[PDB]
């Protein structure tokens, strides 16, 4: 169980008065048909990266929306390096942040081939925002192995932006990219064990 | 957790009924600041494993046909891409935690952060890359004003508890950080993980 965010539409976002920070960020992700020891399904990858303040979120940041729609703000602020190129049928969703500051989180989707996924990655290395603001790009592990915990409930058990976290989770919902029972699985696994670490 | 540390000798000692991991901490002097205030110090290299977790560039080597060296710097040249390291660069031996019976070898190696760079580079074009390794990150050893942002933080992210251990280890042995401020970002991070429950 994580702390639910509240998803409001796009049209309420615009009417947001100046006292809200909008932030923006992709969730870019690629069909996987690779078997981990050629026998545990990837299905998919999903790019995420380890932040200054440690913390792992998707590309993206803050947009001042006095100069910016939404989408022009995101293509300038993704510490991606590239030619790779966001547009307005890649908005997935908007939720308010926990705050205590106004903050509205924007999150963009959009599926890559896997070749394409490794080319963001190797422009991302090379980005001027890395070693600075981004200190390295990860892949999500969507599978779980068979201790039941390796994969994709290790990973939820990692330190995540709060926001992230729950967007992750919220994408592979809506997406189709996860049945939720499986996903309810990977979180209580991962939510135990960091509950047992704390004894 | 504290691991008993043991020699080579001692390590080797133990048997045939022993496995032997060997990983690498590459790191290196830092000379930017973030945000234009706060001292980088060093980066250090990690990784994000197949298992969901942060771990060092390595792995398991057969000593029955592997010197620590040779094994090493095959699992780093299908995962890193062709960094080599030798005797010099070992570090420490510890007993893993049980019941498994292993044997934890640490080597590092500080790089200039061109080098540093350039070993980045090479991993995302590396054998390994989407398969047993999911990503280089680098280790954030600075504190945020707030006192969690960076290495507190960090510190709260899942590890291969080996790992960590040795993390911590290395920092102190190699005089990159000192005892008490260690002390301080772990219990910020159990401080962080608690209040997250």
């Amino acid at each position: 169980m994580v702390p639910e965010l509240k998803q409001i539409s796009r049209e309420e976002a615009m009417r947001l008065g100046p006292g809200w920070s909008h932030s923006c960020h992709a969730m870019l992700y690629a069909a996987n048909p690779g078997q981990l020891f050629g026998r545990i399904p990837m299905r998919f990858s999903v790019l995420m990266q380890m932040r200054f303040d440690g913390l792992l979120g998707f590309p993206g940041g803050f947009v001042d929306r006095r100069f910016w729609s939404l989408e022009d703000g995101l293509n300038r602020v993704l510490g991606l390096g590239g030619g790779l190129r966001l547009t307005e049928a890649d908005y997935l969703s908007s939720h308010l942040t926990e705050g205590p500051h106004r903050v509205v989180a924007h999150l963009y989707a959009r599926q890559l081939t896997l070749e394409q996924l490794h080319a963001v990655e190797i422009s991302a290395v090379h980005s001027r925002d890395h070693g600075l603001e981004v200190l390295g790009l990860v892949r999500v592990p969507l599978y779980t192995q068979k201790d039941r915990v390796g994969g994709f409930p290790n990973f939820l058990s990692n330190a995540f932006v709060s926001t992230a976290k729950y967007q992750l989770l919220f994408a592979l919902k809506v997406l189709n990219m996860m049945p939720s029972e499986k996903l309810a699985e990977a979180l209580a696994s991962a939510t135990e064990k960091q509950k047992k670490a704390l004894e």
